[PDB]
């Protein structure tokens, strides 16, 4: 009467460790996780999002990624037989989640030679000529912010999409996992909805803490999601949602998607704030009552290398 | 239990008409006015806020205002003398008024001949080489939106404000008042506080339904806070809060000004989410970054047009 989203009497979420919710966009998020590791959402100096830059950026005049160095990214649909893909409120996102053997992935450029000082993020220090390797990212997932939590030179766009994803392979300090973001900005758009993000949002939960098998083939086309003029920015970061892990490669893809008038309103319905009625989440009877949020404040760079990468 | 900026217990704001808030972004706006009037929000097809299209719009590549055409714009600085001007919360918006003569003023091109079929949104038809008038537009008060309510293709920026001014002058249909408002846009900043915010930031009330005297001496530079380069895209609207109504000629300026990150905070915090625990029998304090802002509205076929400053 009403709840943040994150914070419904009726979720059906379980949290291990503090709970933390993004009423102030995150500037609260002190706390532990379940085994009682401290967050450092507050205390990293490589934290996500970051208002990225236009001088020597976004403006195309700084050093950029060489053309062999660029990520490059596979995906085919992602397609449900009725219980292999779900799409999941958290109470903290909308997230889509598999459970089969879904081939979609990128690759990323390494060092050609490596050992434990390498990480995941060398590629934005290398040299234009120097020997790379490659290595292959595997998505874990893929979710939603609105409004975006990357802005692009102090511009935010309607939603954010995120892919996450994992290295296990090559580089010896990822033997247990190295991560790696890929975020698709949409921009409002005065059109018929965008086609593509409707087997998500035609069956997201908006009860918090619950999920939903996606009907049998139902199709995801997550390469098609993706910008086909992939330009990208990429630095250093973090999660942007607790503990706020740093070490991650970030991709910001520069060219916006498009998302309809009401496809955003019925994704900040979804994160959105309730009025609840009491008669234990089964004893409460919610309703979506006012358009919501799911994003964290932008960081500063701290003298981050960011770098601009131009496609072909 | 949160409460909706608007809909604070503590409030002491009065209210003509029907309640509103800004928690759908205006999408549940029908209601009647004080008069039984019909708010037209839902149902006129020139409401604002748009999404300022790319195509034929700001790509520059569209009919655009000619030179002698263009609205010019006025502002010397604002200026307190410790109860001339003031800072309003009203649940709805922060809000700067004057209660001394400011001499802040714009001009908007009208039609040389003119009669009772004429309006100030005239000037988006005529034709660059028209025999043109000018009308004053007066200055009413500024307010203040997060996040920004137009759009320009299809991005968002952290805030906007909006110059109200109403026209008597030289136009038959403006007695008594035809309105225009101007919007700036301040995109995200890295760098320090935009000083230029401050002193309506520094003085901002939290509690809604109160105001706030600025201190003699303090100076609000609204020419300043105004773009200096002053291309804009202007078209028909309406007011953006209930009733709505329309026939408003608008001014979107094209150039950003800048917003620190904790500047961004603080007035969304103003505009903030409650809890609580007679409006003087609650205490209530700020826990939630809000917004105070109207959803955009589709052009429905009006005139867009970009004017290029100089
Ligand atoms: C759907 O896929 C899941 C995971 O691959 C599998 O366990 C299940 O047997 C499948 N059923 C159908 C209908 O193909
Ligand atoms: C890691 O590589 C560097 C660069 O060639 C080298 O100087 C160093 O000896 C290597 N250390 C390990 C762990 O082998
Ligand atoms: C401040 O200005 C107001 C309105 O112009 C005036 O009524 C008042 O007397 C002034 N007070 C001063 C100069 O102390
Ligand atoms: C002015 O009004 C007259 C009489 O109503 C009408 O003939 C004419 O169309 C109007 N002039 C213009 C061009 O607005
Ligand atoms: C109780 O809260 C809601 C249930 O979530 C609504 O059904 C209802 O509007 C409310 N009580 C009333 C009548 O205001
Ligand atoms: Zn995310
Ligand atoms: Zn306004």
């Amino acid at each position: 009467c009403i709840y943040k989203f994150g914070t419904s009497p009726d979720s059906k979420a379980t949290v291990s460790g503090d709970h933390w919710d993004h009423g102030l966009n995150g500037e609260n998020w002190e706390g532990k996780d379940g085994a009682g590791n401290a967050w450092v959402c507050k205390t990293g100096r490589k934290q996500s999002p970051i208002n990225v830059p236009q001088y020597q950026v976004l403006d195309g005049k700084g050093s950029k990624i060489a053309n062999g160095l660029q990520t490059q990214w596979s995906y085919p649909d992602l397609m449900s037989n009725g219980t292999s893909v779900q799409v999941i409120n958290n109470g903290h996102t909308i997230q889509v989640q598999w459970t089969y053997n879904y081939a979609g992935h990128a690759t990323i450029a390494i060092p050609a030679m490596h050992n434990q000082t390498n990480r995941i993020v060398d590629v934005l220090e290398m040299r234009p000529n120097d020997a790379a390797d490659r290595v292959t990212a595997v998505p874990t997932q893929f979710h939603f912010h609105s409004t975006s939590e990357h802005l692009l030179a102090g511009k935010i766009y309607p939603l954010e999409l995120h892919i996450v994803h994992q290295v296990t392979e090559k580089l010896e300090a990822c033997k247990g996992g190295c991560f790696s973001v890929t975020g698709i900005l949409f921009q409002l758009d005065n059109g018929p909805d965008n086609e593509l993000l409707e087997p998500i949002f035609a069956n997201m939960p908006s009860r918090e803490g619950t999920f939903s098998n996606l009907p049998a083939g139902t199709t995801i086309k997550l390469g098609e999601l993706l910008p086909s003029d992939r330009d990208y920015v990429t630095y250093e970061g973090s999660l942007t949602t607790p503990p706020c892990s740093e070490g991650l490669l970030w991709h910001v893809m520069t060219q916006p998607q498009r998302i309809s008038f009401g496809q955003w309103n019925r994704y900040r319905l979804a994160v959105g704030l309730k009025e609840c009625n009491s008669t234990n989440p089964d004893a409460y009877t919610c309703k979506a009552v006012a358009f919501g949020q799911n994003f964290r404040n932008p960081q500063y760079a701290n003298g981050r290398t960011i770098k601009l990468a131009r496609y072909h």
